[PDB]
């Protein structure tokens, strides 16, 4: 017979729950040890950046209750990119919290079809669809409870990959936080791709965009990409990379993969 | 860690491809031996009723080419209900054929979210989302190439279950074909369901709707439900049931399941 | 040349703003003197039923601020039907309040295309489109802050017309409020309508549905339909009709219009 | 009372119908004398670029019948930008022809909400919503009947403005046709726009994109923008501009308007 449908299987560390880890005075890591889900607590509600796997919806709500954040207090959901391992529980979180989802046009159309018809993965990695409530332009500022979030487009991993920057505090003194999406091309066809003709040009420009980001502290959807280690608690950001080191190491791998593809 | 995502696993007979089996002068079974996918060839294009599993998209196009039906000749896609085992390849068939999808409001909203947030199954059975192009009302007539299709609402299995009736020919003499959805409640909570408060009333009315259907030849999305056997070719409709026998046997099981639920 | 686009022109009384008029301990009329927009204040947020004309968005927010209801306190928007003169400002209210919209499948698909492609009016009466966040079934209960709202389907005016019932208080003693949609067919083709084949059957059943509604106090999207007069303030409900009188008078006009159509 | 809704009123020349005007061996102007609606007839169907005002749906179908193009022969609809005066009848054309709509993400999200919530015009200019069937990336090639269409992004007038280029013939000898969107900012706030923070950068890059377009014959959604005159028939392209002259004149006006805004 025809082959059975195969689901998205990941490592066991991507689904290992952890307690809320503090990043700044209002920024908390409430995801897992290998998936970043940031919670920003303001005076007029909470903001969530990414969510992880689709089955992490209940775990995210439990950590929000640990921080004193009721479900109806979640006001907005921000996304780096609309893939299943980071925008999975968005649909379920909208129903159980009443929040809104902000994303650009490319992330909105990919989120609306549940990651299906992917430019590189096809229908292999899908998740429940969700609709975006506010369309975001490049450089637009989103304000929730006095905390301003600025969107920075960085197409490559997905056409709608977006980096979010905001200024928090660390016991009074300010700190610039940058949450940038992945800059990798896992198994992508880089040259002459019919679905993404200008893929190389968007990666090169995104490398420069990440370098110029105002950032004192960098975080990525996968903690290992920015040399974070959520398991060691207080010393999690000890070896974290800079925006230059994160972009320089990404461009060196992109050039090597682009060279091997030629051969 | 959290449990891995589990996909929809079915029997091997649901994915066993078969050659186009003739039902009438213009009606053909082009699905598998355990999944019904009807092809109606007209003078101004072709019409497809249901599709089966999501991975059956390539198999459906091959049988259409066997009948001399080009991809651009598929004009319309009709659906009984928007579940994965029967509306799976709808999204892929729209891209590769340029056809339109007609469905009622309940089937359109379930198809738009890929079967997720199901009233009884939740997110356990999902598929790539698709958007309906024409909304159909109860009793509305859809005409393609002189062949009139009449929609008959029969809510129960899904809130938007629809039966389609049309008149074909069998070597000149006419024949009334009825394609009715399933009348079963597999594992449903029948009494006091918060997601479907009037589930019992819709099943009772749907039982009467199927009995009154103008039908000389009955077909169901699952061939065993109407006692069809696609494997024996010409003698496939030898033991096929009537609309009364199909509805009477469905209501007897519904009453028994409703009685066991009380206990 | 071709004719210019003509907009939806209404009477001056439909756009005459008024102060919040109290209906019960938690129910307030915050629309205009000829358009009903109900505000239900609970302990965990506010609920809005209908909105009126699209340009009434600013007026609705001002009356909510008069009641001490911040924009972020609006939690849910309920709709009777998705026409421009009652679901107009829904799209703008979602952006400026962060609320969610609950509606059935028929109201959701009509709201998603902004009232265009109407079964009887075509594209003559349009408004900014909005997407529903929660799909509601017949008889489903929606709870906000301890106040339960029950949806009652009554198709006719639109295929997704819904009546909402809830129990409030009047200085301690309870009162059953029923917000039923219009039961009129203004200029509709009642017999043999291709877009709505079973229009007569849905009107007859909706007449009986309104009679059986649990109701001590009836309100309609147009106040004159239920003999309300918002201009006289405290004596607004003095001449209000019952559910029987409202349905009996509607069925008598429907039979007369159906008889004149035959001629 | 509140102000009445005001519709989109245009000049009488935008609604002045005209007969099919030939541009190349397969390219025809089937719109009006002041609105461009291009019809490309291939061996495997027809392609339509833009449509004009919403009320021009019937006029477009009549000219298609004059060219021997049946409604079911229209295979694809391409859009320059999703404004009412050029994407108006898209929703009605989809229902009456069965065609598909191809657009980028920005044009798809603006077309899905009927031009409402415009970045500069708000809800002042709306039209019936339509859904895109295929999402197009920058530089992607769309092939219909052996004629290849290449999309060139040129954001500015709208965030999803797209220029389409294709090679036709003029009695055997080939000719490169370029259909570029408007490069004007009518009444836009150019500096410090919250809804479009990087508006100036997108206009500057779009000016350079239009200059480098492979083009022997340039056409614009408004004929006067490229110095076309559909009224004089055969001598319509006598004074048509080049891509350089069209972009140079657009950048000179943009710099002047940007200078006056500073004052």
């Amino acid at each position: 017979p025809l082959p059975q449908l195969r689901a998205y299987t990941v490592d066991a560390s991507w689904l290992q729950p952890m307690a809320p880890l503090q990043v700044a005075d209002h920024t908390w890591q409430i995801g897992t040890e290998d998936l970043t889900a940031l919670l920003v607590q303001t005076a007029e509600g909470a903001v969530l950046l990414d969510g992880g796997m689709p089955q992490m919806a209940g775990h995210l709500l439990d950590n929000m209750k640990l921080r004193g954040v009721a479900p109806q207090d979640l006001r907005l959901i921000l996304l780096s990119h609309a893939h299943a391992d980071h925008a999975g529980p968005v649909a379920e979180l909208k129903r159980r919290t009443g929040a809104h989802v902000a994303a650009n046009a490319e992330t909105a159309v990919l989120l609306a079809r549940g990651g299906s018809n992917d430019l590189h993965f096809g229908d292999g990695i899908t998740y429940p669809p969700a609709s975006a409530d506010r369309i975001i332009m490049d450089g637009e500022v989103v304000t929730v409870g006095g905390i301003a979030f600025t969107a920075h487009f960085m197409p490559g991993h997905t056409p709608g990959s977006t980096a979010w920057t905001w200024t928090d505090t660390r016991d009074g003194k300010p700190v610039r936080i940058a949450y940038a999406d992945s800059l990798s091309a896992p198994g992508y066809q880089l040259k002459g791709n019919p679905r993404y003709p200008r893929l190389i040009e968007d990666y090169k420009r995104s490398f420069a965009t990440v370098r110029a980001l105002p950032c004192d502290l960098l975080l990525t959807p996968h903690p290992g990409a920015s040399n974070w280690n959520y398991a060691v608690g207080s010393k999690a950001s000890a070896e974290a990379l800079t925006c230059n080191a994160y972009a320089d190491a990404a461009e060196k791998k992109f050039d090597a993969q682009l060279a091997r593809e030629t051969a």
